[PDB]
């Protein structure tokens, strides 16, 4: 009821939420449409950080709640490019192209987030190769289905066919395969930077999961992606319009890849998370014969199948976990077993940890082989007991910068305050002789499922002495767990 | 050997191995699985926080309390014992919390099993004999100078108060009065379960903490007070004190109360309703029972937490068709529609007996206005909320003693107009809320005029929008105009 | 060129360059020098913050709120104009305080010239008149689009509020009546420099900030009231905009007001009027200056900082003997010791004509007490502090205007009974601080027994330790047993 | 009036003082009565981060609340290892002296903090060798004699003669010259490592200033003191008691150092903060020979002398700035002009930055010589202007984890879970690859006095030049700066 140059205004009030992380925020109703659906509601009840919960008790965030952030984050991003630069001619559709891709990003995770594709999947189906982001397009697309999203989407400017294909495209990277890309052209090519960059990993994922992961897990988080945002910028590089950083800003974005890593080390690589994702991973595969999950049409599913159907795994949860801790069935009685020892905190007893020492790398068709190896170490120090391949967990973590064996910044463009339109790039020594010398590494964890005293005295010798044989590096404790064991080994005094 | 443990509201604290031995039971794990602000998680997307980190953050606080209490006053004789006892019952108050928490023994249980009368705190006692004994944690509390027997009804006596109908407590004496005022405070209010809630909920919520409980610590004092030995605060620290229950006022106002977390609080309670015929949880010696009965059998409740609201949601089972509709409506966020909120004027105040037959009152008001559409009973929902400072009409800083810097063992009282003008001149009051089940556009119009002509014939407050929501109708009433 | 600024409060912040031009000026440059809460920082250690980082807050937060209302209804035709004016203002409204604060106009300036009439908000207007002309920033406003005398004369109205003695504002019409609203709100106090303040000073305090200004931002909207478009709020956050205003309360209480901050502010300012005489400050054509009379002199004034203080305490000459004696006190921590508190009783308030006559008063009660000291009226200070939620007597929340969701254009009211019956029952109040310069035991104990009677004469409150530290005069009032 | 056990209750309550960043502390009396005294609250009236608050506004902090909370962990941290450890023999008495030695360690601060000694004094004497610890002792031997602290001391259980002695080593280190300190034996070698910790810089003062710096730059703490402190222990290490930390904390021990690291990177060497510095000390330089304050008996000082006398010294804090700038004196005019200069933000312009390559260091005794080399560099670009020596100005910065060329790391000893009383080493190999191969390095700022357009665009071809000369490392910018020059270094092509 009110006119403004002799036409009606319409008032359109956004839905406003209150995130702890990102404080108040603006859903559009396209994004309202797309999460009050089961297929995004779903992420409620998937821990983000899966076993880490029961190591850092204030992370019980699930995966919901980072993917509103990772949607908003995207959106706020998209717009301050878009506001500095607006020949790049970003409208309104590819902001929310870009934040739909930023909220569906996570729709493919299982119970306990990286356990599952990490953990289980692998053992439970070696002949597949499932990946969460495989499973969020395609959870992405039921979504879209069920729930009659299209028409939304037209009603709000979209292109469902193109755009449709651009989000999957934003959550997976290339559909095939030049310009690999078909949602959107060259000159848009930094609107594929955004939620999920393939390319040097600076994206709005991590800006959320650093802020959110921290905020939960009572360690404080050192990067500013505030910050980041003023001193980004599109520039043309090798032929598309890329992000660049401005150039006084790289020791914050090496600070950035330092933060990660430190996440990796405290919390998500935890020695005791780890083993807990590792027991929790047993249960489901002790479980997988028993548990039905109904999906399309009344078919029955199990938990390793279940990625098959987006019906039956839209209602695969970390309460499967639940439903197998408070089942009766005698036949779950071994998957059971395994929980409750996990409650009662009679976990595997962590032995150490060591490296390899050279250019060595432990090969992942290798990593089944190790358990054997450790068994078959022969300490030099009298023992009650006697141990076998199949009381000895072998843990390898690659921990890393993002892209394997190579310097992410190395892949990141800048821009200095004289010339702001032009990328240039800078080398890690033009930075700081106090960076970094490599950007991949590799950590064993070793552990023992026998858990008395006896045992795990035993263990530790087995595991220094194997240490030796393989010329890794001396554990940190080793003259304490094994010293026995240690002098044996010059290279390591 | 004691453990670290990393709290992100707390940092880094300590846990004595008994403590430890009592947290790695199934009795106490469950209270991860239970939602700290139940339907709240539905509004505020923090809010995912369980019922077990609060709990740790209570041992955790009822630990500091007495240790600060015993450092400063030795002549007290606290104990390690007596520490460890009060974190105990810190540790082990919530307990008998049920699925969503307050909605189980608020909203739930009260209609699915009307003929008893069921508190979480009584459950906590439940559970935490059953703890005990199922984990043989008797002998581990001997090894650490606990005498069983006693301690563990000192326990229970901590988290229900008095276990019977002059000094009620049994536990401990009346020169240890102060260890009663540590983990629930049935006389002001002023515990630490409080403190850690405030810090943890608006942790989660993305709302700000406003109460400094390490300066109440330092400003707290052990004094005589007819013959016990209680708890008493500076006296110039009764402004924080005032503040800290407006604190909790706006925390409830805000978060605990929000008009539609208490619709999807009633909402899922629907749906257990709708539920508890057909879901079977097996209890001790296989013996069957539901979700309303499994309060009787603490092995079955012990596998009673969140995870019976995914239960119901995944089921096939026919039988719970109903049940999962009323879910799957949360999920596609087809909720009941709030219509209003007003409230009593005089010192009228609403009786919980006639809770239920307040939808038909509004079902039956008159308006004056041409509808296309008309609403039953049954198609609205009345929400009758008590607010208040803890103790119901009273004000707990009349049952607070202070002391003074000249004389810091003499207890004194402080009344209110001794404090400030600006504070309430009541401590309780009720909120009604008015809901809609039926969520299209004319039986939402027509909804807002039953609701506001109720408004007018019970004299009770106009509400806010009311001109707008139902312009015909407030003319009417000269008093809200 | 633009540029980026990281505050601690805001984070990194974008500033055009025309308030670069304005910031980088000795006028502005000299708020670096004066602490935001005077000698608050001799109480809380944190609380070392100049009123310069304030003012770039108070810049940044109103660029935001304008930028915000102008993106949800461009039907404002909110310019960037405009937001640069407002900005401006932001930026400029604190130019006009002195050394300590509040402390200058509030305290020192009406002891020193009684019959001059001066508050630090005139003094931003002058200076800011200054900043401009000697700077030359009129035609870097032009070059931004600014008309500068319309817009100079707008800023200063957004500053100091109208300028003459019907719409009383020239710099900009009743359609933009809500950028009136954005950095110093006569109407009802809510704006942008509470909600720096709010949050800068709970950082440097170690208080926590419970107001959310960026929710409050996104239920704000602009309706027409009474042909005046004015920014109204979203009819649920009323409970919000009460706790705003109990967060001001709070902070008065706990730390702006604080018993010892207030003292350490009388005491510099005894020291400031025995240096008066003394302290030379050169101002517009070599003309001297007194810490009094700089304010006559913008120059002059540019040059009166906190340093003042340092330039007593340093100064050797005989003359400035007795002031730097005064701060040397502070130094040993040998301040005026507090006797204690009261306040009024019934409607009756205390006028300001009769502050002065209150120290003799205390002096001349008889306290039926026998003591070792005679103390005169010298010895003792009264400071009487008003308390209330910015309007004096007024509910600020009466003069607030709201929407609701169906009819987000129509401004609404909404009265106190309507919202919750726990909210203060009255806005403004007065508390009565006495001290006694006389710091022995046995000059304390006489004060408290002359202060407990004077409050038993004068039908005061019961000061609160009233029965410790004056047992013989408390019985004899049975209004206070 | 209360008894117990006959005996009647003595109640003494400590002053608490509430401070942002650790809360409500308890002052021991002994500590208030040092705390209040001019000598202390002198450090009011002194920033912390000197210039710093000129970049960063939040940076308004002064040394008096820095103080305060390294005596704050400093009993912290005594209490804890003492509570664990009752064999220590850690009395009240350590306690106290520890505290004093935290809350007196900033004692010697000048104007504008590490300005004074680090740039101001050694322009105004050369001749002097003088550093803010030793000040530190000075102020605090006048500080006790000055208000009677002796008999306060002795009250509460302190041996001055010993104590205060004691004190003066926990600030300045040996204080001549087998075991060097008299005021403690090795069987307390730990309490010399609290406040100040010579051996591997692991101590209560970056703790507190880690975490204050960053609550007032608007710039988030990474590094956990409290987690830190409860896995701390003594052990016994070459015949001392030393502190020793639990071995898997060796990552985050690593990130402490690459916080303060980054601390310096983003704030204390800021680029525009050390110029604001740089001409803060020009201005006192140029003020030096007129301004006066009167010290001991009437005696006259100067900026640069007032260090020999601490009753002139107490008088001399960040008040000389405004002195200057407030002054009329023609004679000041010069002095007072530079920090008009500061206020209208006419700043010496900042040119760019580089490095040495090799093992190459710059020698301090040629930084005066660098200037002239910047100066006599012949670009092969066509120029408005010619730059002389004085127009350039080059700070050399030296970045370091606090032992020069050393690994700190190197330099503790860690326990291990099993073994919680025997110390042990912990090598670089053993812990990470992704960690620094070098603990120093320098970095070399250019700027220039002449600040308009032309000088700029000029001294930019004689800087890159000079970098190309001097075979340091290519500029970030330096293909957009100087993009005539960068060709001709084919080792930076
Ligand atoms: O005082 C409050 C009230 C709500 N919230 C949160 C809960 C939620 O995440 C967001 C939106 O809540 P609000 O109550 O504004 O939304 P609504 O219930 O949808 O209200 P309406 O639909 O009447 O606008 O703000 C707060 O942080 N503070
Ligand atoms: O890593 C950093 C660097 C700077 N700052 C702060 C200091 C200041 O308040 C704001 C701007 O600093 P910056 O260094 O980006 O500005 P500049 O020195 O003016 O750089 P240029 O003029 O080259 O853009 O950011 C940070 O918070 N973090
Ligand atoms: O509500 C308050 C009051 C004071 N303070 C701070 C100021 C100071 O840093 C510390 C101590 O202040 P308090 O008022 O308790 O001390 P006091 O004035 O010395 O009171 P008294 O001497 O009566 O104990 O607490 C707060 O944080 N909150
Ligand atoms: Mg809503
Ligand atoms: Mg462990
Ligand atoms: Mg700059
Ligand atoms: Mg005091």
């Amino acid at each position: 009821n009110l006119y403004f140059q002799g036409s009606q205004i319409h008032v359109d009030t956004m839905k406003v939420i209150n995130d702890p992380i990102h404080g108040h925020i603006e859903l559009h109703p396209l994004l309202v449409r797309i999460i009050d659906t089961p297929q995004f509601q779903r992420l409620r009840y998937i821990k983000q950080l899966g076993g880490g919960y029961y190591v850092f008790p204030g992370a019980s965030h699930n995966r919901f709640e980072h993917s509103l952030g990772v949607g908003y984050l995207a959106g706020c991003l998209v717009h301050a490019l878009g506001e500095k630069q607006p020949e790049l001619q970003i409208s309104e559709r590819d902001v929310l192209c870009v934040q739909i891709a930023g909220l569906c990003h996570d729709l493919g995770h299982g119970p306990f987030s990286h356990m599952f594709d990490g953990r289980f999947i692998p053992l439970a189906r070696p002949e597949v190769k499932w990946t969460h982001e495989q499973g969020s397009v395609m959870m992405f697309e039921h979504l879209i289905n069920s729930n009659g999203i299209k028409p939304v989407m037209e009603q709000y400017g979209l292109i469902p066919e193109e755009d449709i294909y651009f989000i999957k495209e934003q959550i997976v990277g290339p559909l095939e395969s030049l310009w690999p890309y078909k949602g959107r052209p060259e000159n848009k090519s930094f609107l594929y930077e955004i939620v999920s960059n393939k390319r040097n990993g600076i994206d709005v994922d991590k800006w959320d999961y650093f802020a959110r992961d921290c905020h939960h897990l009572g360690i404080q988080n050192n990067f500013d992606y505030k910050r980041f945002i003023k001193f980004a910028r599109v520039c043309e590089v090798d032929n598309e319009l890329r992000i660049c950083a401005r150039d006084k800003e790289v020791g914050n974005l090496y600070d950035m890849f330092h933060t990660r890593n430190s996440l990796h080390r405290r919390a998500y690589q935890h020695k005791v998370g780890n083993i807990i994702d590792t027991m929790i991973t047993d249960a489901f595969l002790k479980a997988d014969d028993y548990i039905e999950i109904t999906g399309a049409g009344g078919k029955k599913y199990r938990i390793s199948t279940a990625i098959d159907d987006m019906e039956a795994y839209t209602k695969l949860t970390d309460n499967i976990f639940l439903e197998i801790l408070y089942s009766t069935d005698p036949k779950l009685k071994d998957a059971r077993e395994i929980l409750k020892q996990i409650e009662y905190r009679n976990l595997f007893k962590y032995v150490g940890e060591t490296q390899p020492t050279g250019q060595i790398k432990i090969k992942r068709e290798d990593y089944e082989s190790l358990p054997k190896e450790v068994a078959s170490a022969k300490p030099k120090v009298l023992l009650d007991v006697k141990l076998k391949a199949e009381d000895f967990i072998v843990d390898v973590i690659n921990m890393d910068y993002g892209m394997q064996e190579k310097n992410p910044i190395d892949h990141v463009s800048f821009y200095c305050k004289t010339a702001p339109n032009r990328a240039i790039r800078i080398t890690k020594n033009q930075v700081s002789q106090l960076l970094p010398e490599k950007f991949a590494e590799q950590l064993i964890r070793v552990y023992c499922k026998k858990v008395d005293r006896k045992s795990l005295y035993a263990a530790r010798q087995y595991f220094v002495q194997w240490c030796a044989d393989r010329n890794f590096t001396k554990p940190q404790d080793g003259d304490v767990i094994a010293p026995l064991i240690t002098p044996q080994k010059k290279e390591w005094n």
